[PDB]
């Protein structure tokens, strides 16, 4: 779908009023066609996608809005879809060349500290400028009131544009300040070159530099380029999220490039003294990050990946590498932030219909599409994997399920098979397939700052983003012909991750890598501050405050949550620690809380709830001082997008 | 818009019950099929996945009828092969509607044997074991978040033979966890199949020999409040007429003496008159303040405008329904032009014209041409007072006679007589009885809804929502009275009529406590009579919950309560009660919004975090949760709460 103009805010002192120009049906047809004949007028547009409505503001002949609303989408235009002229994911800023008829605001330069924010309800809200990109509301309002207003102008009294609104700063759901993209960032973006070529490895610089390498899988980002560097006499570390891919690089390299590299993973280490080392991000973190003078070049491969080990690994590199004597860090991915899935030569893409013997996510799979050959079917949950595999096996098709917890040996690796897998496949198994069939959805975790009493981690099923779609499809068509079948043609924008992932980073720092919350913060700050990487709201101080209060955890409970391998071993174990010590029961008797089972007869009373990691069946008390501490942590400034 | 079928849930034909789904329409397809109401896709399976523009849920064909829930479908038609299919059954009280299924469509059939082992089919195609625990209730073997059940209303509960026990309508929840489920029994459906499709309630009922409650559905202007009590009086009966509005009540009284030659008793705050006549006109509030039905005083009680879901009306009607028989009445008449399930249809005196973007006057994203409102007497409905003020300000600026009216202002600021554009909120309909050359409708309304948010307790949220069919009809009814009228609108709206939020129940306990000296127990008896009486607006049954809350709210400060009563804002009891706990802890109110004005004089001595009882608006101050009343209300949140799915 395209972004589509559905109304405008007419500006006049400053006053405004709105016009709606399209209803639902109009919006939807126009999004699918990309063809908008409606005459555009004014400098502020009300825009919508399928899921969301926000604002857009024309300045210097460019219609600007936020990446978090528009992603990389085209804008429906008089002659068809308009592709973005500017995309700056770090600044949360995108722009399309303004269509004919649209007026621009003029940048504000004299620079008043009295500002006026124009919202989607056509209210004009006074704001006191506090920085380059920040202003305080004279009257604090519920954030709910500012939602849908992303992309709207902050104006000085003369009606010139200071910037566009991107986020609210909140104390317990009440917005006290606003963050905006300043016009100077728009000017810097306009002056940058549209096409910057990152497809080729950079030469080693004289002094330290961080570079980006955007190149497809099979381009030898992880083999040919490290070989070339070693041949120039450098020492090179290559980090990858997958154990299977890390181990695989070693056999390929001693064969294809005459180097027997060091290999470091949790399951297996090999030290040959060679000048190339392959390691997982997790093992790299276990080994204590950069060792002084060990490496000249560090390649962080699959740097689009937003699991917490990778982010924490990369932040460690970015924080430590210069000081450890490295001259070059290379951030490598085939799918950088803001990338979109485009046709691939090796891969025929065919929509699933309703005809076929096998139900699948509301559509169907013909038995003939998978009867012989080697096929991969991506499902969102292990439950779906188990059931679809059982169904296929019942029909005599050789089928197997793979997901977190199973050994990859369930394979086969040779011969006819249908593999039914979650995304755990990506990191567990490196092979390719004749076809990939994709449900186009993913399970994710999102934090809800629900104040009941503290926060909640919610597990939801969502539409896949463009990284997911590209990585799942990329399991077919590798140096041979392939087919990608799909349920849905969409893809969410890439390059963004939820605050829950930050929480997971602190959790893993504490649970696995012996990192203080303060140390985790230094490493994440380096990640956040480095451009060209996936982006997130800055909740570092908040999450640091939370974990900082979680002292004297019970080692035994932690070992058991770590061992059982579920998602926030430290939060889980810590809640179990305070339950045991308070001599009180867990929030429920779900599997999550099994580490308390032997104390179940001597439990009793309401649970001293710290936070919500699932359904809470038992009664709760809010009297525990850790609860009160975490409650106090909720008063921190929290960036929230509008 | 019609409801449209967008998929289906296919059940296993033998062995264990299992299921899977098939999606038959995307978004665009759904939206288009909604507009035309024309759906050529044939209807396989017995469980359909249905959608409106706003939501999706299920519908289960049993015995040639495609059944679903009123809270999902309202009174809407179902997109069909020859165009929209009108509902054949609409039972608001059971939350059950039915459309005749297209010929050839597959249909489940009823549970002949009678198992206590049940299986609920969800929109996800899961089959969830349920233990039957009554005629319309069953326990979940494995408790689940209620979020997992949403979108599943209208789906079947099956017995082991795959035969239908009933359709899912609501979950019973403890702090967001569903432990049980409510369904419409297949027996409630088989009645409706066998019974008459049409009812006529257009004539006033004959006085029966023994107590009965009857409905009168007839237009404004058929004399529901004048002609019919007069006709009853003419047959020797004593009649009490209840109405929500003082102005309407006084207006009827006066008309009766001038037209039908009776000088009736009149009972209102501003004017009370006893003549000994056999007709009496009262507001519901005065009737409540009088202490309800007095023994032997009336044969007939007309509860007029019985579609109203303000708390005074609900509590008033509930009192009549609980007391009237024992007080000797023979007949209660529940009277409205717009009963639950009603829909706006064309009116002959009224030309209805959509606003466009053409016009000098911005109006809710559209525009009003000046020429439409310069010549004559005109009524513009706005959702809020701010907007009424900003629009009047603009209109006078452009040289028009424009006045604003909303709660807090005095009527008669409206010329009589003169020649005018009045810009008003819904308060107009109870403050002023006149009609107009045209009505201009924003088609939206301010409403309050309760969120059981556990942060720490509940929240009453003020929102702006699309209007319902009662609102549309009532706003449109202010033109085309006896003559030609013009109705201009922003949207062709109508959410479904006859449902009210749990916050209104809260308001009834609040009003019992604040105005009418009703203990929560006593309020519950009256409310129970209203909910148990069919054909009235309906709500989820949270009576025990709300009773429990108010029962603990004792020793309020009488001074603060008298100030919130007088100021006329919503929830005077809960506002005064929060202020009471603040003042006694020397703590500030949650904010310094006007809601908290009773505490302004004390601001210099108020310090620290507010002991927060509940959320009635934005909370700006820091909060503490240690107050014993906070804890008591927290404990009330463990109650079983009906929540629609
Ligand atoms: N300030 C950094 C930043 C940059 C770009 C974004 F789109 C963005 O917005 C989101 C929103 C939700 C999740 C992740 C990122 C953001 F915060
Ligand atoms: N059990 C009584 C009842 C009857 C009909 C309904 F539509 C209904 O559903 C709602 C839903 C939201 C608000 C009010 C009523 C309901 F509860």
């Amino acid at each position: 779908g395209s972004v589509v103009i559905v109304g405008r805010i007419i500006l006049s002192s400053i006053t405004a009023y709105s016009q709606q120009t399209r209803g639902l049906l109009g919006c939807i047809i126009t999004s699918l066609t990309g063809r908008d004949k409606n005459q555009v007028e004014g400098e502020v547009q009300v825009v919508s996608t399928a899921t969301q409505s926000f604002l857009a503001t024309c300045v210097n002949g460019v219609c600007w809005t936020v990446y978090h609303g528009a992603g990389s989408k085209t804008l429906a235009g008089p002659k068809g879809p308009i592709t973005q002229m500017y995309t700056n994911v770090d600044q949360d800023l995108v722009g399309w060349q303004a269509p004919p008829g649209a007026r621009s605001l003029t940048p504000c330069t004299c620079g008043s500290s009295d500002l006026y924010l124009v919202t989607r309800h056509a209210d004009v809200i006074p704001v006191r400028r506090r920085g380059d990109s920040r202003g305080s509301l004279l009257s604090p309002r519920p954030v709910s009131y500012l939602k849908g207003s992303s992309g709207g102008p902050l104006l000085c009294p003369s009606g010139h544009a200071v910037g566009i609104f991107r986020a609210a700063v909140c104390t317990r759901g009440v917005a006290k300040a606003v963050d905006f993209v300043p016009v100077e960032s728009m000017e810097t973006t306009m002056r940058s070159p549209v096409f910057t070529d990152n497809s080729s490895p950079p030469a080693v610089p004289q002094s330290f530099q961080v570079a980006h390498l955007h190149a497809p899988t099979g381009s030898g980002k992880s083999t040919k380029v490290p070989a070339a560097y070693a041949a120039q006499g450098y020492k090179v570390l290559v980090l990858n999220p997958s154990v299977a891919a890390t181990l695989g690089f070693g056999a390929y390299m001693s064969k294809a490039h005459g180097i027997d590299p060091n290999i470091r993973t949790g399951v297996r280490t090999i030290t040959t003294g060679a000048p190339v080392t392959y390691s997982t991000y997790g093992k790299f973190l276990a080994d204590g990050g950069c060792s002084g003078g060990a490496y000249d070049i560090i390649i962080c491969d699959e740097c689009h990946s937003t699991d917490s080990t990778t982010i924490l690994g990369i932040g460690t590199v970015l924080d430590q590498a210069e000081t450890a004597g490295a001259r070059l860090v290379v951030l490598a991915t085939a799918t950088p932030p803001g990338s979109v899935t485009v046709p691939h030569p090796n891969i025929e893409e065919v929509a699933l219909s309703n005809t076929g013997e096998i139900p699948f996510y509301g559509k169907a799979i013909p038995i003939e599409a998978i009867r012989g050959g080697r096929h991969l079917i991506f499902c969102h949950s292990k439950k779906k994997c188990d059931e679809l595999a059982a169904k296929l096996s019942g029909l005599g098709i050789n089928a197997v399920a793979y997901y977190r917890g199973l050994d990859v040996s369930v394979i086969p690796t040779i011969g006819d098979v249908v593999v039914v897998a979650t995304d755990a496949l990506m990191t567990g198994y490196t092979g390719d397939f004749d076809s990939v069939i994709d449900c186009n959805t993913c399970v994710t975790q999102t934090v809800d700052f629900s104040l009941d009493p503290t926060f909640t981690i919610e597990t939801t099923t969502v539409p896949q983003d463009a990284v997911s779609r590209s990585q799942r499809r990329g399991r077919t068509g590798r140096g041979r012909r392939g087919i990608y079948r799909f349920v849905t043609p969409g893809e969410r924008p890439s390059g963004m991750f939820d605050s829950s992932v930050l929480c997971e980073c602190y959790d893993a720092g504490c649970a696995w890598y012996e990192l203080t919350p303060a140390e985790t913060s230094v490493r994440l700050r380096a990640y956040l501050n480095t451009p060209g990487l996936p982006v997130c709201q800055d909740h570092l101080e908040f999450w640091e405050s939370v974990f900082t209060g979680l002292t004297h955890i019970d080692a035994h409970f932690l070992s058991q949550t770590k061992q059982a391998g579920d998602n926030f071993p430290y939060l889980v174990a810590y809640q179990a620690t305070v339950c045991a010590r308070a001599q009180a029961p867990p929030p429920s008797w779900d599997q999550m809380w099994k580490c308390l089972i032997r104390l179940k007869p001597t439990l009793h009373g309401p649970t001293p709830l710290l936070y919500r990691l699932g359904a809470v069946q038992n009664e709760v008390t809010l009297t525990h001082p850790i609860t009160k501490y975490i409650m106090a942590c909720m008063s921190a400034d929290l960036e929230v997008v509008t």
